[PDB]
Order: C-alpha cells, then sequence, then structure tokens
C-alpha cells in the first residue's frame, strides 16, 4: 500500500501553517484506510500558477494511490482536501484541481523493489 | 471540463515573461475549445534538469484534460506548445517533451467534488 | 523513444553531487536500453515533504517511458534507482517511492509532433 499526495500552490510558504504536512498525512490515512506509514505528502508553495486566467490563490494537486480510488471515494477525498486547502491555505475550492490516479502495485517502487 | 498544463524548465525565472501564464491560458482555451475559466497553468523555472545528457535549455511538460486528447489533437497541441516555448522561453523544440493525459471526469476533483 | 525521470526530495541542494544528473542519464540509458539522447532527468531538492509522517530524508520519484515498463523491469529499475539515491543522496530505500508509467507513443509530444 502506498498513497502520495502533492499540492502545488501560489500561496507563500509563510502562509502554510505549522503542522500542515502532519495533518495531510493523518487525514489521508483516515480517508484511504491505509496506515499512515505508507502515506507520503509533498507541499509546494510560492509557485507561478494561474487558474482560469487569474493568479489569485489556487492549487493543483494529485493523489496517487494503490487502490482506494473510484467515483464515490474521489468525491469524498475532494471534499476533505478542498476543505483543508480552504481552511488552512485560504484557497477557494473552486480554484483547486485534484487529479486522482489508481496505481497498479507493480508500477510502484519502494525499498529496492516494487509492491507487486 | 478542465485542463491543466505544467511546464518544468531550467530557464531562469527572469526569463519567463510575466504574461506567459495568460498567453498559455488563452491559447490552450482556443486549442481545446474550452472556456479559459477551465484552464489552469503552472510554470516551474530554474530547475535542475538535463535532456539527452545536456543542460542547455529544455522543458518537460504535461497536459491533462477531461477529453480533447487523442492522436491528432496531441500532434496539434505539440506544435502550439513547442511554438510558445520556443518564442517565449527560447527553448529548442527538440528539447521539449509533453506527456498527454486524457482524464476521466470521475478522477478530477474540483470545488469539493469531482466532475463526474 | 523517450524516457523521463524525476526525483523530488527534501535533501538540500548542496548534498546533490556534481555529476548526479549525468549519472542518472547514463544509468537510465543502460537500464532502459535507450540511447542517452532520448533520456531526460529532473532533480528537485529542498522540498517540503513527509513520508510516513516523518520529515527525515525521503524521495518521491517517477519514471515515464515509451515501453520498457513492466513487473520485472520495474523491480530492476527500483533496485538501481534506490541504490543511487542511497549512495549519492543518503536516502533510505524504504523512504523512496517511484511511480512507473508506460506511455503510449501517441501521448508523448516532442518537437512539434508525437511519437506515434
Ligand atoms: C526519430 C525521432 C522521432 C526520435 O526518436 C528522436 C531523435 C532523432 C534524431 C532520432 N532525437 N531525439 C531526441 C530526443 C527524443 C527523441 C529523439
Ligand atoms: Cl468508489
Ligand atoms: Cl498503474
Ligand atoms: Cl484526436
Ligand atoms: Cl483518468
Ligand atoms: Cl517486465
Ligand atoms: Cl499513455
Amino acid at each position: 500500500p502506498a498513497a502520495m499526495f502533492i499540492v502545488n500552490t501560489n500561496v507563500p510558504r509563510a502562509s502554510v501553517p505549522d503542522g500542515f504536512l502532519s495533518e495531510l498525512t493523518q487525514q489521508l490515512a483516515q480517508a484511504t484506510g491505509k496506515p499512515p506509514q505508507y502515506i507520503a505528502v509533498h507541499v509546494v508553495p510560492d509557485q507561478l500558477m494561474a487558474f482560469g486566467g487569474s493568479s489569485e490563490p489556487c492549487a493543483l494537486c494529485s493523489l496517487h494511490s494503490i487502490g482506494k480510488i473510484g467515483g464515490a471515494q474521489n468525491r469524498s477525498y475532494s471534499k476533505l482536501l478542498c476543505g483543508l486547502l480552504a481552511e488552512r491555505l485560504r484557497i477557494s475550492p473552486d480554484r483547486v484541481y485534484i487529479n486522482y490516479y489508481d496505481m497498479n502495485a507493480a508500477n510502484v517502487g519502494w525499498n529496492n523493489s516494487t509492491f507487486a
């Protein structure tokens, strides 16, 4: 099992609250049902980005996961993650995209091998 | 509908025009047939990169879109995007890769939900 | 053909050895059997990341390739790449993920066209 979440945003680094990586780890572990040991997170502030031609605060994110991806699940993840970006980074949820990827275990490397 | 274009390059931030993200937004809106509101753009300069073993200017890019991806369309997008990168960032078109992704609406989160 | 490898890490830039990009290019050319001219590499240090809730050294990587991706092949790449990250960046192999992508030629743009 593995899942990784990346958020790219134009919000300044100083605006990312202390503990944000830990919150994302914890809340994604809950949402996906995976042990937090297997969750990786990456937050990239201060980016040169635009959404709909506006450079107001926005985010482009991805969640790659071995399983636990699907229509209803992804709706739930989007409510969780957009809520966090709004409440913690002050980004409007209508200025967030999250791309979701269901990875085959054979296509995820870890510890000198793969999960297959 | 949604599309997102990301360009990672070793060219310096000062060499990225201030209007580039808007230029990309408008040209991609035209190319995909989508209103510009649905187009997001992310440019990442000053990267540590090599292309073919050389660190002359280069770009690694991706275009993710809900639909409007396919053999012929992608041939056309490559001309558009190579043209823009050549003119505005001074990158030779033979030092550009663009990975194309046709996303299912169910796998694109936006505004606390997905597009499905 | 085409292949591209990206490594995102929290390790500082100063700890990435001189010659690291060239080592990645050459080792990936050997591993994939593709000429180095077709291989692009991208290293992104100093990132805000966590792996398993910890911000000890870690890496999130991806290898996109037209072909040369599969169960056994990916195991082999993971041993190679984790080995390099361990010896050169001092990152433990159990704090590395590598996502592997077999791209269709029609979905890889280069030089005003695609590979199809
Ligand atoms: C024949 C073309 C499509 C090709 O494979 C490439 C060529 C030619 C010169 C064989 N150079 N090159 C550099 C980076 C990526 C791809 C290529
Ligand atoms: Cl589901
Ligand atoms: Cl996969
Ligand atoms: Cl098409
Ligand atoms: Cl998809
Ligand atoms: Cl294989
Ligand atoms: Cl593909």
